[PDB]
């Protein structure tokens, strides 16, 4: 049983950013094996990987995230 | 038995940026592997890669994520 | 039973990017293997990939995934 | 189980960044391995990852992870 | 069982930053293992990995969290 | 006066390669640039430039360059 | 005076290599300017630039190079 | 006066390699700049640049090289 | 004046390599600046720049070099 | 003056390398420098440079190297 639920009900200034770069080299999430079995990623959020990265009021309501791997079990 | 569900009921200034590069190298989100078995990747979010990435109000309502992987079980 | 559900009823400033690049290569959400036997992805928000990503007000509702690989059972 | 669960019911100055930079290198979130058997990653909150990388008012609601990985059970 | 639950209900100056870098690498959350058997994250907060790194009000609500790694229950 | 001259005259075993290889890049004999002026490249020898390259016997006899540049006088 | 002579008279074994590569990346001779204004480059010998490079008996008589650059007089 | 001569007059077992790799990155001979003025490379030798370079009885007889830069006179 | 002269008359067991290697990164003659104003390189003999380098009875007779850089005046 | 000059005249057992090596970095020459004038570099005798490196016999005969850097006057 790998259950999720995720409910959300409602009764319903000056940001600057300036950026000068010259060979800029970035990575953002990784994931390096060799010789493995499972690799699984979830996103549930943001991600995210600019060379200027700007995030704003992103993430804001009601998320679930549920993960089973693995599991012999015999 | 692996469940999601979602639910979303309702009864219903400046962002400056300014940027300047040269030879930018950017990756994301990865998953490199020799001799793997799975590669699961699973996006309820959101995922902004550029050079310059700018997320405003994105990730905001009801999301779920149910995985399992492997089990084996006999 | 792999079961996904959403549901979504209801009772109904300036942003400003200036870029400048010479020569920027940017890769997003990869995947690479040799020798693996499955590879999956699931996508229920956004993947925004330019040289330059805007990303204004994206993933508002209701949205869910249920995913299961492996299971040999046998 | 694995069970997560996610509520949220509602009854509803300057930030000034200037940067200038010459050859920089940035890494994330980052895993490596060699001969491992898992690989997991959840996200439910940011990752902000740039050279310069701003977050503002970004986590703000209702989050949930559940992870199991692992068990061998006989 | 491996439970996560939250719940968020309710009835609704100046910051500068100046930098001038040159040759600059950064990391983050990194992890690096041989001959490991799982390698978990959970992020339920914000990473914010710039060269120049700036979080503004960013964590604030109802996060959970749970994991379970290992049980070999034999 | 840029001059060569080359004069030449004459009164008159085993070799195993063995290779195997994936994925490989060579590069040889390269320039590279960005507002230059002059980009000279002359060759009397020999350039071998295989992935697997093998040279047997032969720059053996009499070569010459003679080469002028720039000379903004 | 960019002068250059050369004369060359004449009045008159097992070698194995076994080579297995994967992933293989190779730069020879290389010159990488920005904003430069010669770029002079002369080869009277033997450039061998494999992934497996073999010379044998290469290089054997009577060579001669001259350069000059520059003289902004 | 650049002057290069060269005379060359005459009046006339087992070698073994072997090599196994996995990811490979080689340079030779390398030059890197930004905002210069004169990149001379002379080569009258030799230049072996393999992953497995072999030289045998390779450079042997009567070279010269002569250069002369700069020079604002 | 920059001179060079050479000249070569003649009135006339095992070696064994065996390499394993994983992740090799090799370097050989380099040269690196910034905002310089000349670079020369001469080679009259050999480099050899392998991951398994090998150089038998390689440099054998009558080499010469000159070189005169700079010479403001 | 920067006069250089070569004559060579003539009147006419087991060796083992064994390596094993993972994740190996090697460099030879180097010469790394910011705002600086002349980056100058002569070989006359032998560079070898690898990550098993083997020189037999190598240089053996009748070499000279003449340089001139500056002068000012």
């Amino acid at each position: 049983g790998v259950v999720a639920a995720a409910e959300k009900t409602k009764q319903g200034g000056v940001l600057y950013v300036g950026s000068k770069t010259k060979e800029g080299v970035v990575h953002g999430v990784a994931t390096v094996a060799e010789k493995t079995k499972e690799q699984v990623t979830n996103v549930g959020g943001a991600v995210v990987t600019g060379v200027t990265a700007v995030a704003q009021k992103t993430v804001e309501g009601a998320g679930s995230i549920a993960a089973a791997t693995g599991f012999v079990k015999k």
